[PDB]
C-alpha cells in the first residue's frame, strides 16, 4: 500500500509525456481556507505556472501529492480555479482543465491552447493609462493592444497644462495645484521610504503606461487629497541622484517593436527645488514621457512554457510578442 | 495506583459481552473543541460498537478516557445523535446507560427485540426516489420498503420523453425538451472533475433509487437545464459503456423469489460526451452497496454483515 501507478484506470488510449510535479500540496476549499496565508500563495503561484506552461506547450497534467491526504476533496477549490481559469481567455476552464484523485496523488489535467489570443500568461505585464482600472491588460484586452501597434505601422505633451510646473524652476511648500489627476498627470507623495526606492517601484507601472497612450507626466512629491506640494526633504538626495534612479529605472524596461526604429521610450524627468521659506526643504520630481511607436512593458511578461528537455523556463520579452500575435 | 477493575461497584451480574474501544474524549464540552478528524474517528468507531451490541444481545463497550483529570458524566450531543440514529424507537433511555469508574467510562447497550424492524443499522444502503428526500431509506422506511416487497412475492413501463434524448444520435446545446427533471429523470453536470470518477460516484446512489421506483433515466452532463456533456480529450465511448458496466455490475441486489438475474439497464453514449443511462423497474431490491451493519461475538470478532444475512433479519 502506499503505492499508486501514475494513471490507473480502465482508459487505454494514449497518455501524456509532459508532466509536471508540483510536489506537496493541500487541497480542498474546507483546508485551503484556514490554512497557513504564506503557504497557500505558494502552491498557488506553483499550480499556476505548471498550468500556463502547459497550456503553452502542447497539453499535460499536474501530478502533486496532496498533504491533507485522508479528506478526499475531490474539488481543487477557489483559490486554484480562480487563477486557473483567470489564465484562459475564453474562461471556459472546464474545456481545458480535468481533475483527477486517485488515493495519494491528485492530478490537473491540462490541454492544449494551440480574433483571439494565441498564448496564456500570468500577466501581461504591459499598462495602458485607463481612468477604469490600473490593472496590467488581460487576455482579451493585451492581444487588441499588440495586434492594433502591429497594423498601425504595417504638442499635447507641451499644450498640456501640466507643462508650465514642469518648466518651474522653484516650487513653494504646501503651495496648491491647478491641476488633478488626469489620464495625462499622475500624483505620487513620498512616505518614510527612501525616495530612491520609491522611485524605482513606481516608475514601470506608469511610465510604462504613458508611453502606450499619449504620454502623460509623473509628479513625485504631491498629495493626493490634500494636492498640496511637498516633495521629499533635501538632505540625503540630490538633482543627480534622483536624474540617475530614473534613467537607470526607465532603461530596465523592456521595448518591443513592429517597426525598423530601436528607439527606446523618450522622456524628460526635471527636479524642482521646494523652499521651505528661504531655506531648501527638499526637491519634486516629474517625469515627462513621450508617446511611443510600438510597445513598452513595465518587466517581462509573467508567461512559461514546459519541455523535456529545457523544463519550465519563462519567455524572453519579444518571442512572447511573436508567440502571442502573428508577426 | 491507576488500576481499576472493570465492573467495581458493590451492585453491577457483568456483563459477557465486552468490546474495547481505543482512546477516546468524553464530554459535550471537550468533544466540541477537539480534533474534527478524530471526533468523527472515535463516532464511527462507538456508533459501529452500539450497533454490533443491539444485534448481538446484551453487551458494553469499554473506553480509556483521553481527557483524564476532569470527569464529564456526557458523552457529548454528537455521541448521543448518533445512537439516537441507531435504535429505530429513538428511545435512548431506554438502550443506553452510561457510568464512569475512574479514567474508564462504559456504554451498557441493551439487547434489541408489533411490527418493527429486527436489526439495527448505522444506514440501510438502499435507495428510493423521494421528492426533496435524496437521503437513504431509515430504519423504518427501509422496513417499510422490504416488507411491502417481501409481501407483494407471496400474493410505469412507458416511453417517457427523455426517451428522445436517450436515441437522440446527435448532442448539441439548448435542447431543452419538454421533459424537465422529473421524478424518472435526473440531471447531473459535469465539472472540473474527471468523467469516469464522477460516474463512477453517482451511479450507485441513484441507479439504486431508479430501480426501486418504476425506472429512469439518468443524464450526465446537463445542468438551468442546458446540456454541457464532458470533454473529449479524456474519455473515449468504450472507456464509459466500460465504467458504467463495472460499476452497476458490483451494486449487490437481492431477489425475495427464485431469479438470480441482476438489474436490467442499457447505456448509451452521445457524441460532441453525454451519458444517458436507462434503467429498467427492478424485482426486488436493488442497493447502492453493501448495508452498513455489524454484529459481534467471541469466536467471530467484530463484523461487517453481507447483504443477504441482513436482509434476512427483516423476514420473518
Ligand atoms: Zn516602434
Ligand atoms: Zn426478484
Amino acid at each position: 500500500s502506499g503505492l499508486e501507478v501514475l494513471f490507473q484506470g480502465p482508459h487505454m488510449g494514449g497518455s501524456p509525456d509532459l508532466i509536471i510535479h508540483a510536489g506537496e500540496v493541500t487541497l480542498g476549499e474546507k483546508d485551503r481556507n484556514k490554512m497557513d496565508s504564506k503557504k497557500k500563495r505558494l502552491e498557488k503561484a506553483r499550480i499556476t505556472e505548471a498550468a500556463c506552461a502547459l497550456l503553452n506547450s502542447g497539453g499535460g497534467v499536474i501530478v502533486m501529492q496532496m498533504s491533507n491526504k485522508s479528506e478526499h476533496p475531490v474539488e481543487m477549490g477557489l483559490d486554484l480555479e480562480t487563477s486557473l481559469r483567470e489564465l484562459i481567455p475564453s474562461s471556459d476552464l472546464q474545456a481545458f482543465i480535468e481533475t483527477k484523485q486517485q488515493g495519494d496523488l491528485f492530478y490537473i489535467f491540462v490541454k492544449s491552447w494551440s480574433t483571439k489570443p494565441r498564448i496564456c500568461s500570468l500577466s501581461s505585464s504591459l499598462y495602458c493609462r485607463s481612468l477604469t482600472s490600473k490593472l496590467p491588460l488581460d487576455s482579451k484586452e493585451t492581444f487588441e493592444f499588440l495586434e492594433r501597434k502591429k497594423t498601425c505601422v504595417k504638442n499635447d505633451l507641451e499644450s498640456n497644462p501640466a507643462f508650465e510646473i514642469f518648466q518651474s524652476e522653484r516650487l513653494e511648500y504646501g503651495q496648491r495645484l491647478p491641476f488633478s489627476e488626469s489620464a495625462s498627470i499622475e500624483f505620487k507623495q513620498f512616505s518614510t521610504r527612501r525616495a530612491h526606492e520609491y522611485i524605482k517601484s513606481v516608475i514601470p507601472e506608469y511610465i510604462s503606461a504613458f508611453a502606450n497612450t499619449q504620454g502623460g507626466y509623473l509628479l513625485f512629491g504631491v498629495d493626493d487629497e490634500s494636492k498640496r506640494v511637498l516633495g521629499c526633504p533635501k538632505d540625503n538626495v540630490d538633482r543627480d541622484s534622483l536624474k540617475a534612479v530614473v534613467n537607470e529605472a526607465i532603461s530596465k524596461l523592456p521595448v518591443f517593436h513592429f517597426c525598423s526604429s530601436k528607439e527606446k521610450v523618450s522622456y524628460k524627468t526635471r527636479v524642482i527645488d521646494v523652499f521651505k521659506e528661504g531655506n531648501l526643504y527638499g526637491y519634486l520630481c516629474v517625469i515627462k514621457v513621450e508617446r511611443f511607436c510600438c510597445a513598452v512593458f513595465s518587466e517581462a511578461p509573467i508567461s512559461w512554457m514546459a519541455d523535456k528537455e529545457n523544463g519550465v523556463y519563462s519567455l524572453n520579452t519579444e518571442k512572447w510578442v511573436r508567440m502571442m500575435v502573428d508577426i
